[PDB]
């Protein structure tokens, strides 16, 4: 009625009550990349602005102490040339932190505090250039945006395979690029209650994918069936095909995670199946052809399935009889 | 007679039929990353090409709404000082952006609307600035290529290793630097029909690596063979001597994987060995030899081999008789 | 009495007596990226400006021998234009590394070997640009501080779980971004005697976590409770509910590893549980609940536990009678 | 009498006829990255140097076709202004892609040719700046530095633990900062020859680390030892005492890999002991004490023994009486 992963990914928690509101200005860092981007656009240019403003009111109030802003000249030469305004102020104050430097408006070795605010105004101005491209540049470049080419079956099965009864379920790379040392965790997500009173609400059980060697480790070139075989050690032993409804408590969530091979960023994808997105008794459709020399998916059979005959049944009254 | 992967690692696949076409524009990063060379360097020139053309249409706008293109001169001074072609607002857009600043054409404090497309410039052109060059560096330093000096042997032998049988080939490091946490994944690629009738058309089953200690991690600094002891529970467990004809329905492919030492971006290499590229009865040749005080390894023996009594026979009826 | 890992995860070691202090200079940016804040920005604004002060005494020699800084003028132009100061050379030593370039002081091409000097002073601040910048924006996004958004429980429990004696703690994540193949070592930490009479001071047995299947890795979206189930091979097998007191030879440290979503580097967060926090005999609270379709988790019920009745008697004395 | 690995990590390998070296040309980057640092900082300054002069070049060859270089002038304005030598263009140049712009020397709009010449040459300036100085920062930071601040045993010993003989070492982290994620590979290499006859000449055997849950992975803060328990499938099981001389084929290297928590890149300290590097009948002095409340490693005594009584027979004939 309410599912922990999304079919696109996206977790349904709320985090509530977080008391400890101090811990999340340790890491500042961490908060600025994980904003959106109209505040990311917002705080890049904010930054860059109020900088150039903070160090234009600098300039203009050593214009004003020197006395230069008085049309009243006499020989004396001022700190910063043909500063007369404060907009000339903020345009000498651009031209130093972008460093353009038109030359219109220059520092004369007049004032000697001139010189100190041109150092401080050069020092901040690489450090925030610094750490300002470098964000914004990790939050173009962060690889959960990777997840959206990886896609997986609408529906998983659950079907006689060599003699068991398996959990099955396709998951497709669609580009060309391999994601390197993709594996895959599938956690079965349901309340349980232990034998000795112990309620946990949202429980997360590993269920081991199998894969031939134990390890969780696949090579997604074409779309492959990943399946996990319902074994005596397996928290599906006792799933029954009537008891694939809607409102049961029972979601298994795919979380696949690799490195992308263009990037070079961890990515993650995940999805969920509810227990109605979980078929009984049917199998996928192969997608893999050869031709002319080439191998082919069909991807728009991605989710096509077929009703094969299966027992209507437990694992574990498949097991035995 | 069509091959999975080819000798250099390309994957022969060609995904048809991709419908959700809308999900490749939710990371345009990945793409813009994943183009070639001739498309990378068009997309870069254009995007700072056009921005600046951009930037120098408004430049041109506001001095033609001053009034500043027309040689008409009074006493006012223009938004930006000597403008008076679509050139000079170019060659001036130019200037901003790349931060040259020649200061022949430089902006007063007599547009208001000059300081804030000044503003607007600037913030855009670090933007792109960013956007672009970290690409490009991203794209001039991905691990892909370190594949290129990551050698496998051209054939793969069968031969009799303590008493087994077993699947050995070699893989070789070209230069100084390691590879750092190298994996190695080999996978029997074929197609494979279920007992219940179900036919997968390239299913992929993990064979185990041989190591001593069960994990899949090498050390490669010398070229060392890699191979497969063909227990029970490897499907090469009853591969024939004469079933490695071509026209054979079986590919062993092989998967390198690790971190580059000197730029640290994870890299895969990949190989695959086609049933006629399966030598059996044939060991390699000891190539690593001791002289004046170091090892060295005669890279052109790399695929040397020589033909060794085996049984003609399959690991099954080895196992028993 | 003295614990290895604070509360917060700060190691208490103290690295007495470094004799090859030699190694510490050869890897002199670890070094740099490994220091404090104020000596970062110390060192940042020490380097370049000394920079900057290296080039302009460098500039203010070359206007020197030519014979510039002598107002005695005739007709020959100089090296640099308008310098007749030192101020004036640090000002265009300035313009020149920090690449301003105001014009008001620019290199002519009277002096060959003021060319020189401005050729190298370009080459050794664009590579002083590169390696400060980069090492900056590196030290502002490293990842040791997203552990400070990994929260644990204050205090640990041993409770019966599923017929079983289990230590269990609670780990939360307290922002939306995930944290990408997040793993967890436990690691029981004490003094140990070997029966043939060797004494190790601080001894680190990994206690595995009980997980399904066996492999150490965690989901972490809302916070779960990890326990490791106190069978025959686990060092906590003769702890007892009255060894648990303060002064007692046991710490059990909890180490979680993973990769942050939006950064992409190895981030690493760690806790100690002394044999005082550890409490005999309680579970926690559930604290995950649905509401409006969503899930919610009660973060202020973080460390609440409960006293259930569990044995007091050992895991031995358990497992038989 | 010839060591594959040296003390502090350096393979002793040659890399002898490696025929293919068309190969290396297809990842110019990773041996750009792989230079020594006499030649990186010759290539850095070569290839700005270089651009810089061929743009001269090209700006010189402009002003030579309009005619500016002939000092009869009459009334049209040049290309680019006051460049009336080779030593001008150069100038000019260098203004242009460092984006100084001193504008002394400024393009107008009279050359159609000279605005094609500066974007050119400001794209190509972008490109190079890109690949260079993050190529210089990528250099700069790799780590494989890091691996200097990870120190080894300088002898390993074998003595009775638990009963058990065991392959002991100790490897401690010289610097506050954490390795994350760190693993341990030890590897006996030796010459080996098959019972089918086959020799192999660097057989690198995996030694598994004892560890408590099976998987090699350390938490390293204070100095641990590292130990594999000579079990019957292991190399060392028919080790003997008098077999620990010189000139004796067998050689433990230990592989120690981590993430680098501040900079974040893998890195890889690597060590070897050879046979007369081995201590038979000997253990560690434990260095780990606790003052003020806090602990303490005595550097010093890192790699001080003491001979403790073990059997003077093999770890087979130990297991048998
Ligand atoms: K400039
Ligand atoms: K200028």
């Amino acid at each position: 009625r309410a599912r922990f992963v999304s079919k696109k990914g996206n977790c349904n928690v709320a985090h509530k009550n977080i008391r400890e509101q101090g811990r999340f200005l340790q890491d500042v860092f961490t908060t600025l990349v994980d904003l959106k981007w109209p505040h990311t656009l917002l705080i890049f240019t904010m930054s860059f602005l109020c900088s150039w403003l903070l160090f234009a009111m600098a300039w203009w109030l050593i214009a004003f102490a020197h006395g230069d802003l008085a049309p009243s000249e006499g020989t004396a030469e001022p700190c910063v040339t043909s500063i007369h305004s404060f907009s000339s102020a903020f345009l000498f104050s651009i031209e130093v932190q972008v460093t353009i430097g038109f030359g219109g408006r220059m520092v004369t070795e007049e004032c000697p505090l001139a010189i100190l605010i041109l150092i401080v105004q050069n020092i901040v101005g690489l450090m925030i250039n610094a750490i300002m491209l470098g964000s914004i540049f990790m939050k173009t470049a962060q690889a959960h945006r990777r997840a959206e080419t990886l896609i997986f079956s609408k529906h998983a099965v659950i079907a006689l395979r060599h003699g068991r009864l398996c959990f099955m379920l396709r998951v497709g790379d669609l580009r060309k690029s391999m994601i390197i040392s993709a594996t895959i965790h599938m956690q079965v997500v349901r309340k349980t209650t232990s034998p000795e009173g112990e309620v946990v609400p949202l429980h997360q059980v590993d269920i081991p994918m199998e894969n031939g060697v134990g390890g969780n480790s696949i090579f997604l070139v074409a779309p492959l069936i990943i399946y996990h075989v319902i074994d005596a050690n397996s928290p599906l032993y006792d799933l029954a095909p009537s008891d694939l409804h809607h409102h049961q408590d029972l979601e298994i969530i795919v979380i696949l995670e690799g490195v992308v091979e263009t990037t070079g960023i961890t990515t993650q994808a995940r999805t969920s199946y509810l227990a109605d997105e979980i078929l009984w008794g049917q199998r996928f459709v192969p997608i893999v052809a050869e031709e002319d020399g080439r191998y082919s998916v069909d991807y728009s059979k991605f989710d096509n399935t077929v009703k094969v005959p299966t027992p209507l049944c437990t694992a574990r009254q498949l097991d035995e009889d």
